[PDB]
Order: structure tokens, then sequence, then C-alpha cells
């Protein structure tokens, strides 16, 4: 009843009125390729750093079964994948999102979503968090917030797939396109810190082919991430 | 995303682009109660392909009442539709026992499958698809396409309340299929043979009775049995 036209992505939908997680479902259930797990809320939901998220509901809490039959070097792009999907469905209602590496969507540096991959051999789990018009966290945002008013969830959801669709289908071919897309669309140029042991500040720079950050430290030194805990030093 | 406040029908709901049949995949997989599956399309749909513009559902069901009630659960499905289509000022009309017609032409189909402590729904509503001939549909009644999501959050808040209603109360639902369904009318039943007589009513246990111009009095049990109208 759906009547959506996508090819892979969105073949098959579960909805839940309640769900602990979205992701968890998604690894413990055999599922075919593009079937999309969604709910109204989470009751145990949780993006990358094991942070919980809170997943109330009016936000668009959604995860993706896929098998990518990529070299598993580019695995890691699949995070970007739904990052860039979120900002361009963020355009199409008129709101400008930029990527902070590696998984968040901010809008005027305030998170509006957050993206959450997790892979499992026999398939990859690729997790999305949008607020839409649930209430969010101080310091947080929601497209309800940005545009002054409710957003059809199922109109934002409409959007998400189709662009995630087309976006998946091409990287199937071409990998390396998307890697363009998050640097059209990252936040770059700005100072940031990466924390934990071995902590440094720089400028972060662009991303590497591999989808690093590249950072330059005051030193000069040049330093790529793979993954960590990011926080920006002048916003 | 869907934002359904439902307590039983809807707390999860599969959606395919295509399936062969929504009530095989819902018989076959294991699925909680309540759960609604829902196709764009069944390319393998069938009664005792559904095109793309159709509502093609099943509902998988497990009714803690009596062995003896389980037969009314097809009412539940059309009385649901029936309900719906009154909502959106469309006239469906019950023909005993799993079909809802409108000026005598079918809109809808109930098919009820599964022996014990499963039972699936499944209900098929011509909204814009194309039909056959002799059949009709929403958009053919309304003269314009009819939200198909709309048509689904009607039927399935209907259905949900029904269910309820009926594991408290079995019988209640046969009031409900007697308001509105055809009768008054000379029908023909085919099965192990066939007979012609007046639908008078449907009794205490949903059976059709049907008065031979003889003055005897038939009662009809649904399963294999095909009603015809004169």
């Amino acid at each position: 009843m759906l009547g959506l036209k996508t090819s892979i992505i969105g073949r098959r939908v579960i909805y839940f009125q309640e769900i602990t997680s979205t992701n968890e479902f998604a690894k413990t259930s055999y599922l075919e390729e593009g079937t999309v797990i969604v709910a109204d809320k989470q009751t145990m939901g949780h993006g990358r750093l094991n942070r919980k998220w809170e997943s109330p509901e009016g936000g668009l809490w959604l995860s993706i079964v896929l098998s990518p039959k990529v070299p598993q070097k580019d695995l890691p792009k699949i995070v970007f994948l739904g990052a860039v999907g979120v900002v361009e469905t963020l355009k199409e209602f008129s709101i400008d999102g930029r990527i902070k590496w590696p998984n968040d969507v901010l809008v005027n540096y305030k998170a509006i979503a957050g993206v959450l991959v997790e892979g499992k051999g026999d398939k990859i789990v690729l997790g999305i968090g949008l607020n839409v018009n649930n209430k969010v966290p101080n310091g947080a945002t929601s497209m309800k917030l940005e545009l002054g008013s409710e957003v059809p969830l199922l109109s934002v959801f409409r959007s998400l797939i189709t662009n995630l669709d087309r976006l998946y289908l091409n990287f199937l071919k071409n990998p390396m396109d998307i890697l363009n897309l998050v640097r059209d669309n990252m936040i770059l140029g700005v100072r940031v810190k990466i924390l934990g042991d071995g902590s440094f500040e720089g400028i972060a720079e662009d991303i590497d082919d591999f989808g690093r950050l590249i950072i330059r430290l005051d030193s000069g030194e040049v330093k790529k991430v793979i993954y960590g805990d990011v926080s920006l030093r002048f916003l």
C-alpha cells in the first residue's frame, strides 16, 4: 500500500509501533537485502560510541539490511551513504545539513541526525536516526524546529528511502563516488579535537580515499583518523 | 513512522512491493498476533494478480475463544470493510458470507485460513486498481483516486476495534453483519447439489437462513458453498 518504486532499498518494510532497537532486530533476523526496519519509537536505541540516543515518537528511526558484494575495504563507506542520504533529504525540505565526520548530520552546528552502521558478515545494517517532529535534547535540533512546523513523517521516509536506494545502486558500481559527495557536504577547514588516549588538536582538512579524516596539527604533523570521538574546537 | 494507535491489529506491519500472496506469507511465517502483511500487488492472489492500486492485506490472529466462534472471523473482515467504505461515503453491502458489493458489484473479498490457535484474516479491496467486469472500486464509485494509505489506516482501526470486542463478546459481530447484509432477496445455493429460496437472515451461529418456496427452512453453513443472486 506504500507504492515504493525503489529498486533494492524498500522492497520490503517492517514497521513497529514500538521496538527495543531497529538495528538489533535487523541484526538478529534473517531479512532480504533492502529490507527496511522502522519504528515509531525505540526503547533501547543508541548511536556509535554506544551513546544512548533518545528515540521518542515523532522521529524517523530506521535500519536497512544491506549485503554489498564489494571489497572488504569499501564497507566503511556505508556510513557515508546514510549521511549523504539524510543531507539530500534535508535539502528537499529546504534544510541545509552538513556532515560532522564520520556519521553525524548537523544544521547550524546542531545535531539533527545520526548514522550507526553495524556489520555482521552475512549482512551490513545501516541505522539512521533523524529528528523530525520529536522533542530533542538541548543543543540538538529537528526538522520541526528548523522549519517552524510539523513535517509528515511518511513524506520524510519516502524521500530518504528514495535517495538511499539511488545512492546505494550507484555505490555498487562506482564505490568511490560517495567520497566526493561526502567531501562537498562535510564540515572542513575547522579546528577539532580527537578525544581519548593520545588526544590531539588540529584542522580537519579533508577525508582521504579510505574516508579517514585528515587532521593537520599545529606542528605540521599529519594524522589520519579511522574512528573515534571528535569535537569542534571553535563551535 | 506510520504512528498507528491500535491495540492489537497493526502493532507490526510488513509491507511488500510485490508478493505471491499475503495470506500464504502470513500462514507460513512465524509472526506475532496483530501483525499485518500488506503488498502493492499479489502475483498469485485467490479466494475460496491483485493489481497495484488495490488494498491487499492479511492479519495474523490468535483468538482465545471457543472453537465454535472461529467461523465468525470472516464477518469481522467484511464488517470492517463496510465501515471503512461508509467512512468514504460508499454503500458497501455484505453478500454472505465473505463478499462486499456496491450496487451488486464486487468491491472486496475476505479469505480466512488457519486451523488451531493461528487464524489468518485476508482482505482484498479494490481501491484505485483496474477491476474485472462486474466488479467495482472505490475510485470508480467516487469518480477519483483515493489515498490508499488513508483506506489502510481506516480499515486497520476498524478491524482492531471489532477484533477487541469480538474477544469479549463473539456474538456482537453478528448484529453488525445482519444490519449490513443483503437480505430479503432470492438466491441460489451451490454446494452438495443446489436449491433456491429467500435469504431471510443469519442465525445466532452466522448460518444463512433460506426459506424455500415450499416453506422449508434451510440453514447454510459456509465452507464449500457458493451463493448466486437471481
